[PDB]
């Protein structure tokens, strides 16, 4: 039997948190756009939206260690973004938003699912707690 690599996290170093789901880094020496992967939170203008882009914005900008892992899949998506897993301090964004209820598991590809389930937890806790998104 042979296996393939096991994820891993990159450094990378804050640019501009974009809003709830997008933040700018610079990897590798030069700016890529991110979009969390397995997540969507609310847009801007509808309900939640500004405690998304907030929350996500302390996440990163409080962060001495930003990380980056990408999954087994696709790398980018269709307007060119990175897809990936972002860590602040050793903490995933994706997964901090959900357990908030500030964000609900979404564009989940099987490509691209490794911490689905882990995801799916937090989501699980965020509506037994009647947060945010959850509240109603
Ligand atoms: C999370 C994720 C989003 N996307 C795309 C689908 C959405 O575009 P479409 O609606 O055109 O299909 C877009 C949502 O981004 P935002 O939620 O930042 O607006 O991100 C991916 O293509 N793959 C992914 O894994």
């Amino acid at each position: 039997a042979t296996s393939t690599k096991k994820l891993h996290k990159e450094p990378a170093t804050l640019i501009k948190a974009i809003d709830g789901n997008t933040v700018k880094l610079m990897y590798k020496g030069q700016p890529m756009t991110f979009r969390l992967l397995l997540v969507d939170t609310p847009e801007f203008n509808e309900k939640y939206g500004p405690e998304a882009s907030a929350f996500t914005k302390k996440m990163v900008e409080n962060a001495k260690k930003i990380e980056v892992e990408f999954d087994k899949g696709q790398r980018t998506d269709k307007y060119g973004r990175g897809l990936a897993y972002i860590y602040a301090d050793g903490k995933m964004v994706n997964e901090a938003l959900v357990r908030q209820g500030l964000a609900k598991v979404a564009y989940v590809y099987k490509g691209n699912n490794t911490h689905e389930q882990l995801l799916r937890k937090a989501e699980a806790q965020a509506k037994k707690e009647k947060l945010n998104i959850w509240s109603e």
